[PDB]
């Protein structure tokens, strides 16, 4: 088209006045997802079937990601959901960022081939010691770059950044994302709710009261309906292009909800907020979150700014 | 590998004596279904972006499945969820069977890039009359062969046939369906419920306690996780391959439901009983419904036979 | 598009009246040249090169035929060029063919990446004994389908049978050969000609002065433009679709010839023929040569009938 | 892999400290080339012969190539094979490089399908007056940056810049030209000659010698092998990594050769001399020949140093 991720990400990093670490990352990024998306559709798959006479996907998505981001040069400390102590990168492939991912969300899906993705966050290193996992245990607003990569019916890579969103198709016949969606908003206000009702009897009060409204509107407008895929990639991304709510609260399991701040929640407030929408864990930003532990969960309710702010006053109400 | 879907479709027609006419019809519908999948995927996006400096894609894949068909000499009555009315095969290039389909269902969500597919069903000619839209008017218990294609984070190509289910892995790198899961059967319980809860205010008693005893059960047994993908092809293979149960009961829109029963319902009724579910409108089963209109909706509740009869147990409980 | 080999196939298959047997040969015989072009085309090189942390391409191309040949249950007898004796398939896998074929000629082009191909040659078994390497000695007059799949800019399978000689070209997007030229016929007069000039102190008398009036037609005419790629398959398909004349006489290394009579020449003989040209060791028709050596070289010349011809005429002026 | 041409092209702007035009245009060229390589291997195909119910591929080629390299910002003026005058870009998207190409060598090999190729080589501008035909008439030795595409078994990027050679093999799964031959170099002697024998009429007496030569050799060593595809970029590419030598010298239809200087010889002799290899006319050097129109031809000679020098020393000896 007329614009590659490519050659976005290049201009971006003139603009800039980038040293091209950045767009290095960004770059190898790129070309990690698509070596994760040729794995996911199954290109190949005839070799492990006995057509001329092993790692779980998950597995090697994480093995990707890792290789292609210390040959970048440009990072330093890698948090993965699939490993439990942050990686930090050789002394010779070191640069200054700092990402946390998840290779591969939704992969309790992949066996049932629902979409699933890649989400990343992307910080620069705070201090001047040794790059340990203190560096990545920054809050989401000093994020410099987040998003995430669908496996969907096709794959589009969305980035957000300080001034903005925007989303692009990977042409898998070219290896090229294509920029289709630019500086993308999110709907003011939905007409769908996405939450798993499957933990209904041990909802908090707020929530409960909130998913009774979306099915019977006390003003008597039309109900929300509801669609929860439950892969949080694909959640996400239905609740970005076409608006509503997307919870993933505290209950039994976890009162402190079961998605991961640093690699799931971060990045997922970064790219609504840069759309106009919010992310709450129902009383805090989850932004504004000074994380603890690399593995850290937090409740997440997320999406149009007037659907989640009926959900904030009904906490408040609630207190 | 050692087993493609032209191998497979070959030896099932030699081995039941055809003439080679259902063999070319499942080798064409085959090829449509590759032929879909790759404009789904976005193969080729960046000509419509201006690289070098239109129809939506429903209605691509609505022409591919009619003229694949068409071309297999195969045919003689073609119902699509997309024409109103049958499209009645040129006497030159008939053939015996009656296909009904839905060439891309899931439509509704083809733009935030969640998982869409394609449903068939194949009856062979009733009458010796003129081919009419009287021959697609069949209970779905007189099919011949039906299932789907799922273009999830991969394609797969799920067929039904009178012995059993197969599921084949669409290899894109050589355009081949691998054989990957033989004779499926699916769990007697699962432990999963798909529905659009949004309609909680126009259900009826049944479907109201039902969806409470999933969520609070009163065995004091863990409660069933919820998901709505809401493409039926997505729910429904879910539904086959982890187990669990899929209903989309009748509504406020429609006392009818709204899944088609040509080629939503029927195809999938076959596909669950072929692997050993249940199918039902909640009083009587999808596949003996004697349809009067190809555009005729059903109720449908899919799934599980342990879970579906629950079901089933609780609208004799209220009749 | 309206023709694919598959359903190519599968019609002359129904007019002929056959079991399946010989249609099953051939749509596994396109699977492996599927697999092979996409081994070819190099992708998934990355995976070779550490992009997340072996056999060389004929064995890997001898592979794919020979499993997805046996796997056919089509066939008795294999000859490889890469294998010194005739494989025998086992009994259970056991149907009535036997297939002459080099998996991959042009080999020594395939590091400098010039058009490499396969080539196939396909005989009913002649006897009721044990099938052995005798099945595999018959003359190429014999040959019920031959042919081959070219690497080239794009991968093209010639397939030859008794009525004619057909073209497909695979469309990699979606794992099909497309019918692009039907019963082909070669001109019966071309303007190149085709030989390594650099054996030209071993030429025979009768090469050498053909050569010659290519190059200094008495005639005045223009003289005949030089083509020579190095792959028999490049070679002979340029051959085939421009016409002219493809010579690989004998010289000092042998005085038989360098290409083997089984699976290049008795292969490339038979299209030709088909198309309406001839191929000819200078002495004798190509398919009439009964070999008595699985791996038997013969002389050959081949291309429009007036070339070949004219060259035959000087072969006899000069005995 | 290790090492993407994104990211070699990328590590070899910052190391020059360059603003991010030139990489910038690198990376548009290796964008329009994964499209045409796409093309060329006829990905589609099925879509303009009716699966559902044109431009010729050099002419697509070329807007590929014009397209994408003026949306880089990087180029002024363009030179295309295809074009009769120079192509002045406009104003807003001008940048400071001079692009000379062949879109699609070879095009005369297309329909049969032998290798073809696109050909590149780059100037900065060299004045301060307004960008015009004259910026591209820059003798080869002032490229900044040549090389080519070859659309062969495989598709492979071969880059020159000051330092050398490298060659990078495109991974059409996931859109990447991997880095797989570094810093190459030619034998310094080869094996094999490659020229057209149709024109043995009308060669000058030193190319007539040279080739009785390679057929007879004087010192009884063994005759070199000959190859001519008959596409520039197959026979140069095949040069470059065997070794041996190409020539297109002057004959009847030009006594200024056939090949043009610009867009064919310049960059075919800079990625040779950078490889350590000879590339002349036969009197003079390629790279320093001044070139006084875009379309002028040249005689060019090119490969292993000590098999050029040997037709030199013929060409002298004749002098
Ligand atoms: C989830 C892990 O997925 C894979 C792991 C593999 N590990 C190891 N090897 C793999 N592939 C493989 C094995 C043997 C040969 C080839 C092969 C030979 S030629 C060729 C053409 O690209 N591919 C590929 C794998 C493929 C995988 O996914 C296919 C969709
Ligand atoms: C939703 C319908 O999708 C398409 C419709 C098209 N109609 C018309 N033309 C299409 N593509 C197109 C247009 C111009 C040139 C080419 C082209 C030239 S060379 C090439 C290689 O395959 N493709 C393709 C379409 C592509 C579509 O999806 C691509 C992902
Ligand atoms: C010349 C033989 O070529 C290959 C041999 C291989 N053997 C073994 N493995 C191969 N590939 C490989 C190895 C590890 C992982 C994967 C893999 C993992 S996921 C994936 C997606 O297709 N592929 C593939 C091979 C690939 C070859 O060619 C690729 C162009
Ligand atoms: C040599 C020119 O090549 C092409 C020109 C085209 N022009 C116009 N349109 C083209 N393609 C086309 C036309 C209609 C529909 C589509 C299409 C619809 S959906 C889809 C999936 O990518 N592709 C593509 C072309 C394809 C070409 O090459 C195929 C290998
Ligand atoms: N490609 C890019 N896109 C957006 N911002 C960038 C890019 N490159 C650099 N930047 C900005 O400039 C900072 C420093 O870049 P760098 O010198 O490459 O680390 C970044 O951390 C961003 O704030
Ligand atoms: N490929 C096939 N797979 C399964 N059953 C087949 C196949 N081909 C034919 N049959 C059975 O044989 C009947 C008639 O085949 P035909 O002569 O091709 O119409 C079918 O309608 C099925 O009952
Ligand atoms: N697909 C086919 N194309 C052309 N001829 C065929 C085909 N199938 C069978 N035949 C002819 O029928 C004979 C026997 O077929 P079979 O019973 O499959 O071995 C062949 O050996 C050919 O002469
Ligand atoms: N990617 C690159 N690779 C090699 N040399 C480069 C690159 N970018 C810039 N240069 C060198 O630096 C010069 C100026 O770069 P630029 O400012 O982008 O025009 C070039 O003309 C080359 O000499
Ligand atoms: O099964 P549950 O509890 O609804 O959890 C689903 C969530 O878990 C994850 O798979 C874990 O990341 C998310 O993708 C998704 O939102
Ligand atoms: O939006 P609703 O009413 O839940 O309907 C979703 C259903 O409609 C369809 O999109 C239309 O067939 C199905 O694929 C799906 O099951
Ligand atoms: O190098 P030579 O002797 O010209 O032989 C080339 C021939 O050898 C082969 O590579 C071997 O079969 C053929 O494809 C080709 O025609
Ligand atoms: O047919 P001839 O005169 O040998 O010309 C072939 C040459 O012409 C071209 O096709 C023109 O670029 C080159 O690729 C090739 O080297
Ligand atoms: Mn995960
Ligand atoms: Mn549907
Ligand atoms: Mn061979
Ligand atoms: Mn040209």
């Amino acid at each position: 088209n007329i614009v590659t991720l490519t050659r976005f990400v290049m201009e971006q990093g003139r603009k800039a006045r980038g040293t091209g670490e950045m767009t290095q990352l960004l770059n190898s990024l790129c070309t990690a997802v698509k070596a994760i998306s040729t794995a996911v559709r199954k290109a190949g798959i005839a070799h492990l079937y006995g057509i001329a006479g092993v790692k779980k996907l998950d597995v090697l998505s994480n093995d990707l990601v890792i290789n292609v981001l210390k040959s970048s040069f440009a990072t330093c400390v890698l948090v993965t959901e699939e490993d439990k102590n942050a990686i930090i990168v050789e002394p010779e492939k070191r640069g200054k960022y700092v990402v946390c991912f998840d290779p591969l969300d939704g992969s309790s899906n992949i066996d049932c081939l629902v979409s699933i993705g890649t989400i990343f966050g992307i910080y620069r290193k705070n201090s001047t010691d040794e790059p340990s996992e203190k560096d990545a245990l920054q809050p989401g607003r000093n994020l410099v770059a987040a998003g995430y990569a669908l496996y969907g019916s096709a794959t589009m890579l969305v980035l957000a950044m300080v001034n903005g969103v925007n989303c692009f198709m990977l042409d898998p016949a070219i290896g090229e994302f294509i920029l289709v969606d630019r500086n993308v908003k999110i709907k003011k206000k939905g007409s769908i709710y996405s939450i798993n009702e499957g933990y209904a009897k041990e909802f908090d009060p707020a929530i409960t009261e909130y998913i009774q409204r979306k099915k019977f509107p006390p003003d008597n407008s039309a109900p929300y309906g509801a669609r929860y895929v439950g892969s949080m990639v694909a959640d996400v991304h239905r609740t970005l292009v076409y608006g509503g709510i997307f919870m993933y609260p505290a209950n039994k399991k976890s009162p402190k909800g079961k998605l991961r701040l640093l690699y799931e929640c971060n990045p997922m407030a970064y790219v609504m907020e840069k759309a106009g929408g919010l992310a709450t864990t129902g009383k805090e930003a989850v932004l504004d979150i000074v994380p603890t532990d690399i593995h850290q969960r937090a409740p997440i309710i997320l999406g149009s700014p007037e659907d989640v702010t009926e959900l904030l006053e009904i906490y408040q109400k609630h207190a």
